[PDB]
């Protein structure tokens, strides 16, 4: 059916323009802002915030609000579709009760689909840090929480009675593990142990320090995701540090001392909510090995 396929084709390019549209928000919020939380102290701004995004107030005096611009933009900017789409489908001439169905269903239909696309293909990007993409991450809650209030407008519009921006907290758990593993692969770049006191290799305890650093900055913010990426985190460096051993004394003693760092490390709670022994698991069969190892 050629005017089907024709309907569908229409359809993708519209999810086309949507994306790309999206995408170019993000890019000029991360060239523009650099995307940091949206700070301001004046109430012809606050309010102008206030006015372009429905968010739950507060008095007191960066760090201002709690998301950043992308925040208001994509909001405003999904509130500008459903309007084209309710004064479309009026030109068509359907009741209320139609276009505020139409609407409601076509619309999340086209700004889920599109909105998903941009995040995927801003997470491919290498420009985005990881403080960043933990912005992102509470950035889209932030919208979801706007939800509801995208709902009544089309209520309210149509004169009618009564998943968009959600990140899979599975793929921002793999996005942020990616990230926090291959910071860790750049720390064991500098290691040297086929070359030349009894502390530990400094990379082993920097890539340590980052890694305190890390948690600590939005652990108490994604309690979740930062449980899963320490997970994962310790994996990783579990692999890392067998993958050194597949390949002296000193040197045995070199590694020993570097994976006690790690041991300690995962019996430390770098993130409140496993504490059991969970992470210290990771590095049970590689303590087993260095010390047959050792024993020769």
């Amino acid at each position: 059916n050629i005017l089907w396929e024709l309907l569908h084709n229409m359809r993708d390019h519209y999810n086309e323009v949507l994306l790309q549209r999206w995408v170019h928000v993000f890019r000029e919020i991360l060239d523009k802002e650099q995307f940091l939380p949206m700070v301001v102290q004046n109430t012809e701004e606050y309010e102008c915030i206030i006015e372009r995004f429905p968010f739950h107030s507060e008095q007191l005096e960066p760090k201002k609000f709690p998301f950043s611009r992308m925040v208001p933009e994509v909001y405003h900017q999904a509130k500008e579709f459903m309007y084209a789409c309710m004064k479309f489908a009026e030109e068509l001439t359907l009741s209320p009760n139609e276009v505020a169905a139409m609407v409601r269903k076509a619309a999340n239909l086209l700004l889920t689909r599109s909105f998903s696309g941009c995040l995927s293909v801003v997470f491919r990007q290498p420009s985005i840090t990881l403080t960043q993409l933990i912005q992102i991450i509470i950035d889209t809650q932030y919208l979801e929480k706007a939800g509801p209030f995208l709902d009544e407008f089309v209520c309210h519009m149509t004169n009618t009675e009564r998943a968009m921006f959600h990140v899979a907290r599975q793929d921002a758990e793999k996005q942020v593990g990616l990230r926090i593993c291959s910071k860790i692969d750049e720390f064991f770049e500098l290691s040297a142990y086929d070359w030349l006191p009894g502390i530990a290799s400094a990379f082993i305890t920097d890539m340590i320090s980052y890694l305190k650093s890390t948690f600590d900055s939005f652990a108490f913010k994604l309690p979740h995701i930062a449980q899963a990426a320490c997970r994962r985190t310790f994996e990783h460096i579990a692999e890392k540090i067998y993958s050194i051993m597949y390949d002296s004394t000193g040197a045995l003693t070199q590694i020993n001392l570097d994976l006690m760092q790690c041991e300690f490390f995962a019996a430390s709670e770098p993130v409140p909510g496993l504490k059991e022994g969970e992470l210290s698991k990771y590095f049970l069969r590689n303590r087993q090995l260095l010390d047959l190892l050792i024993l020769e």
